[PDB]
């Protein structure tokens, strides 16, 4: 019964500013299915791998330390088109360019404090999910209202 | 003053997923006036006429079938530019193309389970409202703060 | 498959103050099932019958005229214990004695403007539902998530 | 400073009815600190131990069976008086006796589908937290505005 | 008609934790009328407070009910202190405990210029 | 650090329709800092307005985005005008259109005493 998945994380600013439930609420209200979830303080080296494609960018060392500075909520969300749709729901990388109604549009201001992460593509999602989740931490179950979300 | 009216329906998935109140609340908040409301399981005959323009589309027979599967909330809403504005508030026909902040943007995933209907034009609204409501079932009244909504 | 029902109405102040959706939202969120709904401007004589047991009270003539002064949303809600549970959700007859968290506790101030009505007992509900609803206006359907509300 | 901790679980009906975010959001809003969170379909063995005190109750075997039917959200929350206060926020064991404003008061109907669990005491919390979480899975951190929550 | 009035303040912890709008929304939703509002660091004085005067039938006692008990521990869910805080020294909001207190507190915090006379157009749907 | 500041007013239709708290909650949620607040009938003057000064990086243009277009008809859902109103003459809120406008509007509506200097303790989670 399996459907596309993506990796979503509430960043340390999201946790510190009390937005975990508000963020999850939006993904539930959309009809997406929660397949995995954990709360951790990730190591700086874990984040260096998560953001490996950015290793040469000037903000990278500070981004990885920052993302390891507090707990994060790591999540796997599942549904048709969830990878691209979640990005839409978050807004742009820069909150300044994110529209009201989006998570970043509604809740934050700066690119370095943009509360949330979502995979940018299916292949990125597959890598990120495997990096953060062990296979047994991914739950298979079926939403009773699946009939009303998918024909 | 009598203003423009549109026909809005909460589809069976919208009723089943408990979004009636949320949808009505968005229209009240916007400033529009409720002019008619009933709750029915519509006949397939009625829906075939409702969607008569799409009678040759592949999805037509399934659409009408599905829209008559359960109760819907049928509404008439009144206010300046309410036809085009209600459509903006719902989003695009496909939720995948709808923006966060809109009803479909926030709440659903698939074009076949897109929780709500709105007339696409004034002429469409005139036909639909007459199809769903008897004249005696429409309510004319004046919002006390209508002067804070309209100059 | 039938379960207890009650009659709930959004009074004219509830409609005028934009609380229809907020009220319905609360009954949906609770797990109750919407069985019937209509929007009407009820006659003063209909209300005189609705409130017949109060015919000798000083506020009665003014209460019946008032309740016929604007549109009301008439509803039948269904579920285990719904009659008594809905009253709890509304608060006391007097908003002054209704606790925050209740509909009257949150949204109004005076006994004569207390936004909502609910049947006080099963026998009252049976009478009120029959007075306001024709039998065909009552919808039989089954909430897909009934399994998660009732064991 | 290390403060009191409690074990809180979103039950399978709570997950299925899309109330994860809403529940977490209430605990964040109150000022409590998230100290642990995982998402699992628990073994029936684990639940039999979780509820071991109720092993002779008629509802016990069905309870454990049901709690292992789907994924639950397992949580550790931290703060002054969090054990007794979390229980207040959920309501009474039976939703019928729970007040509007509480989680069960707002969201459910039956004692067997009462969406959430909280430890009934500190000693119960110590056992439950150890049963559901390995030491390495609990997160110690400091809320930046903790000084606006505690003097 | 000028109705009963009470003093309500969002305390510095209320301002710091971003609860100003949430508190105001509750009093507006209830049907009470905002009569006065300012934002000041008074000369507790650990930061800005929102000082307010709300007006309506029985607003003094009702606003206290809406806040919850003095201690959040004794405050019920649905109330402001019940939903949003934990400790007695960090209980986010203040409300006058009587008409006399209210009258004194209003006079202390507000100049008469700062109490605005107006009528909610929906007043006839709130007050008989 | 003193950051950029803009003038925002809840218009009389905004006050009359009970949207003050809702508007404030949006600016608090976004992470902007309330710098000044009053409530007055200015000498449009058809009733009370809530006058505010909000502070943060890019607050002038961002607050305009949060409001939506000048006309609610062109305002998108999610925005204040998009969610809550219909006509251009009843568009509930005002925001300065530039830093220069903001500076002038703030000076016009607020005395320097009424701009409170403070720091959100969560500032380090909003600003790098
Ligand atoms: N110019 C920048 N300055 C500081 N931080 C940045 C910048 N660009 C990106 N970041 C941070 O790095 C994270 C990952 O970057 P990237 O993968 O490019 O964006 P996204 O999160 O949209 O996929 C961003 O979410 C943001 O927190
Ligand atoms: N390609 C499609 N496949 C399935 N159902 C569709 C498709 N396109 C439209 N529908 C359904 O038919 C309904 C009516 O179509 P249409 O009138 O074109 O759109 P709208 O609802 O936006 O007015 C849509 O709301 C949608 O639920
Ligand atoms: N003392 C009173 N003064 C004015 N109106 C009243 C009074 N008591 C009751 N009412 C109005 O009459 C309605 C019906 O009264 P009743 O059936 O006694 O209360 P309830 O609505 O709780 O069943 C109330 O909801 C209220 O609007
Ligand atoms: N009489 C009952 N019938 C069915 N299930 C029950 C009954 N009483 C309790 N339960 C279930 O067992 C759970 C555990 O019981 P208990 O520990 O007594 O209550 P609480 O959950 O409030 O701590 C309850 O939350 C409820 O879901
Ligand atoms: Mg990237
Ligand atoms: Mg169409
Ligand atoms: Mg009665
Ligand atoms: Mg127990």
């Amino acid at each position: 019964m399996v459907r596309e998945r993506t990796f979503i994380a509430v960043k340390p600013d999201g946790v510190q500013r009390g937005l975990i439930g508000e963020i999850i609420k939006r993904f539930e209200a959309k009809g997406f299915k929660l397949a995995g979830m954990k709360y951790i303080q990730a190591s700086e080296d874990l984040l260096k791998q998560h953001y490996i494609d950015l290793a040469d960018k000037p903000f990278y060392p500070g981004l990885c330390k920052y993302m390891s500075s507090g707990p994060v909520v790591a999540m796997c969300w599942e549904g048709t088109g969830v990878v691209k749709t979640a990005r839409v729901m978050m807004g742009e990388t820069r909150p300044a360019d994110s529209k009201p109604g989006t998570i970043r549009g509604d809740f934050c201001i700066e690119v370095g404090r943009n509360i949330i992460h979502g995979s940018d593509s299916v292949e990125s999602a597959n890598k990120e999910i495997a990096l953060w989740f062990k296979p047994e931490e991914l739950v298979s179950w079926t939403q009773t209202n699946e009939s009303w979300i998918y024909e």
